[PDB]
């Protein structure tokens, strides 16, 4: 695996404390392509790069391409990816979800392509912006663009709803060394082109990862009071049944314990600790994998993205089934933090949420798969008892409804309840990022 050729947020993150996607349409392809070799090729950090503390860069840069960003640089090779060259407004359907309430931007292919800027401060990122407009001039036209940012403090590493997130990620066989529980795939799963990847590419495109980015709000006070309105009665004092409600939606405590290794109460240590928060299965020798939710309801989040023994395969740890399901996620939380007036009203007022980003080397059996097949599917994990599942409680979606999610509840795996959103997704694209070569290589001839 060529790690010098893979950009760097594809396989380990841009380890920054500021992000900015800049979403920009290309005018004119001849001065793109001069300043995209001579201007961006070289800065382009790399998986090398960004792996070494020593030599992390003041501003880290990536950068992918719409198929219509392709086009417009005169690119009309077949990249293998019918998702990606439809773009993923004409997807929104299959999520059960509509064009009409995303960002005007998305809802089109008028995007060509984005630029990921990260740094550890905003006045570097609005440096490197003036910069690039100035070298590309109107040849680069901003159409959108999202900051983001690490949360501060002890928060940082959480999502908004304040859960650790970036914990599970693929393990690519001959890259990494894999942790205890955690899914061992080919390169070809995350990297077009690499081993055992079976679809075609263009030789300039080896190297390369599809990047399915999505702009998530989530309604944290919402999202809070929910919990405390809909606690399971029980031992502990409320706020602890409140928590208990919230890590049986997502599959982990916001510490980042596994609910299926400790069903009960939340263990700091334990997810904190990379050798054990992973090492699990969701089978338990003296339960029946088909009905027992006591451990982890066959609804919580992180059960329907990663199925792991409810596809089969090994019923003690790692285990391996649907290897070429796995995405690797760079996303990075945006907006304010909760305030005062928020949390005492508990209604959201100022827009936050996650920066979806997912790498796949296909976009039909990564995160489009995940969400339509799993997620959204009411009869996935397949099964179970009692069949009816109900929806992921965190992404899943049914066009605006409630969402029916089923087994949440401890004292009682039949009962229902019926969840709003609080997630609601503004849309996204599709991009390819392009190994580093074809940046002033193809893209730029
Ligand atoms: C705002 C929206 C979302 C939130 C708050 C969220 C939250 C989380 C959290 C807290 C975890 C556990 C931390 C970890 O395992 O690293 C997780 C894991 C995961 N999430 Fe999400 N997520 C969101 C969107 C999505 C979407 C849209 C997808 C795919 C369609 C997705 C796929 C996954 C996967 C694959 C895992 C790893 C599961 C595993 O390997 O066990 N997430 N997510």
């Amino acid at each position: 695996l060529n790690t010098i050729d893979i950009q760097g947020d594809i396989l380990v993150g841009m380890h920054k404390q500021k992000q900015l996607f800049y979403f920009f349409a290309i005018n004119d392809p001849a001065t793109f392509k001069t300043h995209l070799a001579s201007d961006i090729a070289p800065v382009v950090a790399s998986v090398t790069q960004l792996s070494n503390v020593a030599t992390q860069p003041l501003v880290a840069l990536n950068i992918a391409f719409s198929n219509t960003g392709l086009l417009a640089l005169g690119v009309t090779d077949n990249l293998g990816d019918s998702l990606f060259a439809n773009g993923q407004a004409k997807d929104a359907t299959s999520f059960k979800e509509s064009t009409s309430s995303w960002v005007p931007q998305f809802a089109g292919t008028g995007i060509h392509g984005v630029i990921i800027l990260a740094s550890d401060t905003t006045d570097l990122i609005d440096q490197q912006v003036a910069s690039i407009e100035s070298t590309f001039g109107s040849s680069i036209s901003k159409l959108y663009s999202l900051s983001a940012s690490i949360r501060p403090g002890n928060e940082a590493g959480h999502e908004m709803f304040g859960f650790l997130d970036g914990i599970a990620q693929p393990a690519i066989n001959g890259f990494n060394t894999p942790l205890p529980g955690q899914n061992i795939v080919d390169a070809g799963v995350i990297i077009t082109g690499a081993t055992n990847d079976p679809i075609t590419r263009p030789s300039w495109a080896v190297g390369g990862s599809f990047l399915a980015f999505r702009q998530l709000e989530q309604l944290v006070p919402e999202f809070n009071k929910y919990l405390l309105d809909n606690a399971p009665a029980g031992s502990g004092s409320l706020q602890a049944r409140a928590d208990l409600l919230g890590a049986r939606m997502v599959g982990r405590w916001k510490s980042g314990a596994p609910i299926d290794l400790t069903p009960t109460a939340d263990d700091p240590a334990l997810g904190a600790d990379a050798q054990r928060n992973n090492n699990f299965t969701y089978s338990h020798a003296g339960f029946d994998l088909g009905s027992d939710q006591s451990h982890c309801p066959f609804s919580a989040h992180i059960r329907k993205t990663r199925p792991r023994a409810d596809l089969g395969g090994s019923l003690t740890p790692p285990n391996l089934s649907a290897g070429a399901n796995s995405i690797m996620r760079s996303g990075i939380p945006y907006g304010p933090e909760v305030t005062s007036a928020e949390s005492a009203s508990n209604t959201t007022t100022q827009e936050r949420g996650g920066a979806f980003v997912a790498y796949q080397a296909q976009l039909s059996q990564g995160f489009h798969f995940l969400q339509q097949t799993w997620a959204d599917n009411a009869n996935f994990p397949p099964g179970k008892t009692p069949a009816t599942v109900g929806l992921d409680p965190i992404i899943g979606q049914n066009n605006g409804q409630p969402r029916v999610v089923n087994g949440l509840l401890p004292s009682n795996s039949s009962a229902s309840l019926s969840i709003p959103q609080f997630v609601v997704s503004h849309g996204g694209e599709y991009f390819f990022s392009p190994p580093i070569s074809a940046i002033g290589g193809r893209l730029s001839a």
